[PDB]
């Protein structure tokens, strides 16, 4: 039921991500560029989010691929996804209307996993990489992915994570 | 067994509303709209109800796919459950006649408004499609209470409650 | 296993009923008239009895759907489980020689309601179906009692008690 | 692994009889009715015995089915499993020669008639398919003995003890 | 697991046996039968005995099948769990050589006979395969005592106890 | 997680021995014969010690199945534990360098008998695989001693103690 | 749960240490073996300490496996769980700032022996491992005494103290 | 506890009644009248009801005892637990203002009339202490229903209903 | 509690009778004994019945003492109870309006002799004390039925009904 | 622990009431009327509430022994348990300043009446011990409200917050 | 209660035999001796048997004592229970008329030893006061059999059957 | 109880020596010298065994009072009980006939001491009041040996087996 729609280059994230669900996504991301390099990829998103190195590894292959991937969010959009959210090809990336986006990224288990992220600094890839696309400044950024709050469709369009939210 | 109603354009929502339900619906609306843009999609409707959030990921998705959506409650619909068969295309919003349908409820400077600010988005996203006031939709969402069909026609539910042939 | 036997058109019901297991009867209705909307449909049917709201969706479905559902009772049938029986199609309602038919029943100001007005809705219902006066369906969903096959017939739940060949 | 049994045909009843059972059992008879209606069903029985009403679902099935239908006893058969015994098709019903085969039983107003009522409703369907008369039957349900494999046989309950070959 | 050595067609009896064992042995002669009726059935046993009735129900089924089955000891075989061994396919019926062997006993009126009556069905059984006069078996079961592997041979349960190769 | 060893060709004696480990043991055992009746079989020993008979089983189906097994101990090996460790296929026998070995012990005409009768038969198999003479073996398993991997080679219980590398 | 820790080849060994413990360390040792037998195991130690014999088998199959096993001390070490600690893969064998190790103690002709031979062969393996001298070794397993992540290290314990 | 209680000639009867308590009763029934013959003594009753004969006993040494028992409800009484209340001494039976009181029910040839003939020895203690005609006990024990303290006044199961002071 | 009723020369029997209660109950005959060998002993029984052996120590203790012993059933006395009731000294043995009576029943060269010799000597000893003939004995400790005060008056367990007053 | 409380004449009531519980603090009321009928009782109350039969039986116990019982709140006390803190002696009835107070609710032609009837009998009991009018009682306990201590003491729940010292 | 019994000098010993009990019976003993060592020491025995150490020191004080201590049988006397019965001052070890009496059993180098000769000096022990020759107990102690009251006087076990009187 | 023996100077040694025990007997020791500073004490051995320094506690004391301690064994006496019992006053210490007697055996650097030093003390203070040499003592407390009376007398425990009168 998914390759009905991978033959249209619609991709779904639609849950926790883990290395299977990103090892699934990367595999149907190089598929599409198989079979054309040019046309675009919708990538929709509704995800609690998931492992941080997991994310990356979708993340990179969206950046890897000649493909445009767009992101259009669908219900809530944390962690990983909403980070996945914003790395969507500029313009492409929408939010329905009624859309949640919460980009806490919670510090989580054994230090040692802590280990290699807080080695990872993926926050600050991730503030890092978060901030370029956003717009904003990497302080706000550091401030916000500490804090639990959750934006409207609306107010993730002026924050600089969807540069549009899409009309019915 | 469900891809041969799904080749039907027949969907089912049969339990309380998770991730994982909420996701196979989106999925095969998308595809009902892949397979055919044109032709109406009839969306069955029986539910206690479920998360909020998982609730509008289907809502959105009914009003940015191109077809009809014919929203048919069986039974029991209620909390976000009644919340989808209002969300139906207008017109088209079923019942049968003996099935009941019902709607209500599911840091803390943030979490109070939270809760809140989510539950208006509930009360306005039915004012508009029941056209009752909000005052009174305000009012309803609190206090639980049981619409059998007709009285869910009466109210703005359903447009019409399908009788037996 | 049951794909087996729903490939011939007949379905199984054999446990207290639920919302899985009504859902799982209702996709498979509409699945059947999916496949032919007209040849009829076996709808077997063994229970204890189940919840009230998971019921009607069995109903409503038979009588929403097109073709004819014969209801066969075997063993036990009780509760939300023979006001199935009594729902089938008129004329094909059938039970074996050695079965038993039974029926009985399962914010203070709503609720006192619901309760009552939720048991009418089944008075009702059987009193068409059986034919018998509401006055004394009235009294029999209230107290326990054990209708063998034929007496069953006599009464009105089954059309004809299926002899053995 | 119990599927390719089912695939030729032989249906295992192997423990005390419930609910979740006897609908196996029935579901695997329509089965078979629905894969070839001609060839006979092999079904062995070791039970200790079950709940009465859960039997009746597997006896008149046996009958309500086209094909004839073996039962074969092995080891311990008593109260409701010898009764499926004794209720195989007539000629079919066998024994191993070791097995052992045994009969017994298991608002008052209503409830005395309805234990003294579901017995009789036993004892006349073993007057039937053992030929003995009900004088005899009514006294042997009763007290608790231990038929032998040929004992049986003299009995009426079984036909022809199997031996090894 | 078990199903791959299933698949090979060997069959392990591995505890004291009671009616789900009994059940899960009978279950998986019959299969093994449906499979190949001609290639022979290992059956190793371990066993420190179980309950005579489910004895039987695998003593018979291993005569009724077609296909020759092995009994093969190891460790500890005693009560109803030798006499299984004792019952193998004449000629094929092993030990290894360190295990052991070993063989005993598990309305008063009524209960007195069915103690004794079932106990010479034991004695029996066991005189023709072992070859032994009833007047030694009738002595043995009474009395603990341990056959080793040889002094089993010459008793006559098994035939030939497995050298290591 | 152990079925992932088992298919690696590994299997852990985590524990004192009694029916339950033994047949878990002997069927894995068997199994591996019937995958790959050629490649090696590691088998690790961490044991208190358990039942002699069922130490048996174990003992009697390492050398009844074809392929070699290898004993490596790892921490404490006494009693039944050790028994099995000198029980390897010769040769590959091992020890890891920490690890520690020991061993010891566990009508009335015939329970004398038997509980003699058992050692011997246990202090015979270690003849023979340690190579000591009984005289020696017959005092060693009477008194409690705590032999050290490399004191363990020079006894003949284990061929070769494992250094890391 | 523990399983999907297992599966990124951390493990975790949070209690006194008897048979059941050890053989469920020791498979996954094996196991994590199996599966690959080249990245390096994770292995935390939160322990009051355990018997002894089972602690060896823990120890020797660290030894023994081809990967490299870091043991990560978190909270309380002392007894045999730190000498599972001192035993890990040389260069790798950490601690968490705030964590405190702990080293000591659990026919009378050969009871006598058992007790005093069994004790050396803990003063040696951690003469080797830690690098002090057994004069000093002999003399600390025997009195309790507090170590500090830091003091740890200059004792030859941990390596390298992890910083948050 | 019970005791300084009981030495004032209280009796709390707390749970349904099984031998254990009635057993507990009873001693302290006859204790009681070892102590003194005269004083009556004051049992209270808060019960959902117990076994039947469990019951009786409690009932007959009431009765064969020399002093008053004066038995308080206290809360829900019901089934065996009223028909104690009903069993006091007469004129002494009460009930607290709020309390409940409520009344009702719990080889075929022989199990049929024990079911049916304890229950009539149950309607006739009744019929004498409420002094209601059988046919109306008849009718009441059948059915459930929920007498308050005063309701039961006018039924004859308690004399006073205890105002508070 | 109990000592103050012994004082007064009453002994309660209140459960199923284990090794524990026959020893407890003959204690304190021989107590009693002891105390005053002149003044009868009051022996309450409500007892479902017991372990045999244990009856009989205080059978044979009531025997062996001097004073008389009034056995006094109140409630349920069946199985090795009522052997204690019909026990009693004659004339002495009572009952309670209310309460029922019940009898019945709880190498193999020797076991099934002491099955049946031990009850015999059951048969034998109520033969005396009820006065009824063995062969009407001999059937009926054979089936369950329940004796009322009254019918075991008439049949010879119960001297005296004690009416209450 | 509690002993020593009650000898102080203390009662806790800790958790949901059900019938264990309310048995165990009758009990222990009626003892301290036993030990002392002039000093007054205090009664701590910290409850989520509880089954409503079991809370009267504590509630009548209040009022039918004569000495004054002082209700203590501290902690959420809801649903019955409230309903026991403003059931204290009057003026006697506290809270502690930080402890919240809520109040709130738990065949058919009888179930119905039952379920209405019970409530009323709630509504009533209030409506004088808080001297608030019906219309207004009757409408609070239908909808949930968190009355903090002072807001309680304008209702006329509790008399005194205690505040401390 | 026993120290009333104590008084009068009579003993009883009514359950398996621990060292408990054992010191407990030694020191009484050693007690009845001190008080009055003329008159006679009643030691009556109901056991299931018991450790044999602890046996014996019972035994031993019964010899050492100066008094005569008659052994009293009563129900099941067995293993070392009897083995004291046989013990009694000669002439005066009883038994009551339905009791019953049985008698049986309960490093190797030396744990074989151990085992048996302390079964001699049981089979010894026996011989004496028994008379019977060591040829019979050493069969009789090695297998199980139940010999009556009478059985016994014949046997050597007791004296005199103590008729009631 | 143990009182009346006491004042006739009789202490019984009952248990494993713990604490409790020890103390128990120290205290009567020093008791029975204040009594009477010349009659001798009797005191028996009936032990398992005890913990070593409770057992010296009873040995010093013994040593240090001024009466004879005549020890008498009776039953096993084995561990530190023996160790009293070779303890007692020279030519007074006795066994009765059939009693067992037996001896055995219960920061690295210091404890490896103390249990090696604690044993020797045992080791000696045997070989003085055996006699025998600490060669033979050295190996005997080392292996578990079981000495009959007699055998000890010869081994220089027990001056006189007590024969009985």
């Amino acid at each position: 039921i998914y390759s009905r729609l991978l033959k249209d280059r619609i991709i779904m994230l639609g849950s926790q991500i883990d290395d299977n669900v990103a090892n699934s996504i990367v595999s149907q991301l190089l598929f599409l560029q198989a079979q054309d390099s040019e046309k675009d990829i919708y990538l929709y998103i509704n995800s609690p989010g998931g492992s941080v190195t997991a994310g990356f590894a979708i993340y990179d292959t969206i950046q890897h691929i000649k493909p445009d991937v767009q992101t259009i969010c669908i219900g809530m959009a944390a962690s990983m996804g909403s980070f996945l959210l914003a790395a969507g090809a500029k313009g492409k990336r929408f939010a329905l209307p009624n859309a949640e986006v919460m980009i806490h990224q919670p510090l989580g288990a054994t230090e040692i996993e802590i280990a290699a992220n807080h080695i990872l600094k993926t926050r600050e890839k991730l503030n890092r990489i978060l901030s370029e696309r956003t717009g904003q400044s990497i302080e706000k950024i550091q401030k916000d992915t500490d804090r639990d709050n959750f934006l409207t469709a609306e107010e993730a369009k002026e924050y600089g994570l969807i540069d549009e939210v899409m009309v019915p």
